[PDB]
């Protein structure tokens, strides 16, 4: 008797669901979005080089995922950083850095003991749409 | 719009946590371990018992607040071994049939009771 | 149309040790970063263990909602991630002292490491009152 907007969220320029989720969903104002791997959205697998290389990845892929829903990394207000090894974290840190450039947002990161296929850092993230 | 959300005639006092919450128009779900209600201790059979049992609590809760598994958009999976993931995935379709909501699964150390899988949610109610 | 948001940031919590915020208010909802148990004048853990930590970590759980317009009755929802399961019963009792009734919903387990080498790291959201 109030209804609420739902959309679902889907684009090629991120990686598919290695699994029984979907990218992200809208509902009112708020985007919920599944936790992304360093995965290449081309090759289907995960990019070579190490923790590094696969940050810099996942950050990008969610940009294309906010893009998709009408966003940009200012509308994000929470995030969590899942690490492989604790002792990446200053270096993890160096790349999240440039991508959320100013005003952070809320964050929460520790090692976990194992993620799917095998990756050294996974992050999901939790958005509020303009203005 | 602010209450918290209780099934009749069951146990929740491993701790000092509610089952569910309910504000505006979100439901905010507690994890949930592979617990019979009735006995209060995990389930026998395994991990693959022991995700049937947890989801069919998910359930129940979602009932109480006038919702259905088709009402979640946000779930975390908690696994005692990497090596189960494909397995807890089979379950885990059986519920949400289509239109799957987001989520994350990644491997603890350990879980409360030694349990092998914890399943925690979020759902939004509907103008249905 | 538009939705009120902006940031919380007081001396009376430890500063950020990263790219993070305290905490974010939009439109109601208040999402909490993750506390260590830290003393908020030296960023150093405060010395006891893991029973100290936790008690410490409550306390600035407790500012930052405070400086958001609230008290420990507003919150919904938290998380308890420990280094050690057996610790379990022992921050249950800390945790008693702070959420008197009528609980949050939550959720607990052990992780594999926390940052700075603390024992106990605890999140949370919360919603305004209506007043």
């Amino acid at each position: 008797m109030s209804s609420l907007v739902r959309r679902i969220i889907s684009t090629a320029k991120a990686p598919a669901a290695i699994g029984p989720y979907s990218q992200a969903w809208l509902v009112d104002r708020t985007i919920y979005i599944s936790g992304q791997l360093g995965m290449d959205p081309a090759s289907g697998q995960l990019v070579p080089g190490g923790v590094v290389e696969e940050a810099k990845q996942a950050l990008t892929n969610i940009g294309e995922i906010l893009k998709a829903a009408g966003c940009d990394f200012t509308n994000v207000v929470k995030a969590t950083v899942l690490l492989a090894d604790i002792n990446d974290f200053s270096a993890v840190n160096d790349v999240y850095k440039q991508y959320f450039q100013s005003s952070f947002p809320a964050r929460a990161a520790y090692q976990v003991a194992a993620l799917p296929k095998g990756g050294r850092v996974e992050i999901e993230a939790i958005a509020v749409q303009g203005p």
